[PDB]
């Protein structure tokens, strides 16, 4: 009896990131082929994010700290890998001097602070924050770099493990409006659904359209999955993810602006935490059996090992 788990949720919620934590913990570690692929991604992640940051402070009018940096900004503008792939260490090292200089500019860091005014996977900060060893000539990625790297899932990927002598099989699929269209192929013979939610995204708008709120979409999707006949004999467990990023936003940006019906203290983590559980609780018609849920940080490996051992129980006991 091989347990089939399905990883669902909106775009940029941490589905793939979770699936990585599974391989690290329960699967076989990555051979150079995959490792180099992760690096290409990391390099790319760093180059595309900066391009956006350099264009951000321009399109928002923010001035430079040191106006010399213009010329560093120039060096990134014409970078492009849209629908492209391998980005080699030689390529990247040319940009290291530019990247470090720009990142030091307070004008740019301020542009990163107004991130939510546009589209940028904040995973950029971590890399530029330790560009010093990424930008070293003989660099290989760490586990933590890898987990923080980002590639948009444009397909489906089964991933097999045997945890405590029980054969698991997890499927990762894409979360964007375009990709959802594929989901129905994976609904076959699933024993559970791990629904994920980028809980830090109350102030952000969805990428694939300028206007729809990211967290509302998550709720909208959850409502449709959780109340489905097809998934009547299926365990459904909710992962409020990016808890470590959430902590940060809570301090500076308020959810009150975006969710006016919120009635608590907008700068207390738990006031906000409980509200989220409730919102997702509320989209369920069968609020009789309780809402299995966790507050995860999918980049933090221990958190996940802990959290998954619990999830393994919930599922198997049902
Ligand atoms: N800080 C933080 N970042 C996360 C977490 N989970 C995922 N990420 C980042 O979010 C980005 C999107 O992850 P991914 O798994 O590809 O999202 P997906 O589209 O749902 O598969 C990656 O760059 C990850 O580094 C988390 O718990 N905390
Ligand atoms: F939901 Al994705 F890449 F955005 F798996
Ligand atoms: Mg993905």
């Amino acid at each position: 009896r091989l347990v089939k788990i399905l990883l669902l949720g909106a775009g940029e919620s941490g589905k793939s990131t979770f699936l990585k934590q599974m391989r690290i913990i329960h699967g076989r570690e990555f051979d150079q082929k995959a490792l180099l692929e992760f690096r290409d991604t990391i390099f790319d992640n760093i180059l595309k994010g900066s391009r956006v940051l350099v264009d951000a402070r321009d399109k928002l009018g923010i001035p430079w700290q040191h106006s010399e940096n213009e010329k560093h900004g120039m060096f990134l503008m014409a970078f492009e890998n849209k629908a492209g792939l391998p980005v080699e260490p030689a390529t990247f090292q040319l940009y290291v001097p530019a990247l470090s200089a720009l990142w030091r500019d307070s004008g740019i860091r301020e542009a990163f602070s107004r991130r939510s005014e546009f589209q940028l996977g904040e995973s950029v900060k971590y890399f530029l924050d330790n560009l010093d060893r990424i930008g070293q000539l003989n660099y290989f990625p760490s586990k933590q770099d890898i987990l923080l790297a980002r590639k948009a899932t444009k397909g489906i990927v089964e991933h097999d493990f045997v945890i405590k002598k029980i054969p698991f099989k997890m499927v990762d699929v894409g979360g964007q409006r375009s990709q959802r269209q594929k989901w129905f192929q994976c609904f076959d013979g699933i024993t559970s659904i791990l629904f994920m939610v980028s809980s830090s995204e109350y102030d952000q708008v969805l990428m694939e359209d300028r206007r729809t709120n990211r967290l509302v979409e998550s709720m909208n999707i959850f409502e449709t999955i959780v109340n489905n006949k097809l998934f009547f004999n299926v365990s459904i467990i909710l992962f409020l993810n990016k808890m470590d990023l959430l902590v940060e936003k809570v301090k500076s940006v308020s959810i009150k602006k975006h969710f006016p019906d919120f009635k608590g203290d907008p700068h207390r983590l738990e006031d906000v935490q409980r509200y989220l559980v409730q919102c997702f609780d509320r989209k369920r018609r069968n609020r009789s059996k309780p809402l299995f849920h966790h507050f995860t940080t999918a980049i933090d490996t221990e958190n996940i090992r802990f959290v998954f051992h619990a999830v393994k129980d919930t599922i198997l006991q049902e």
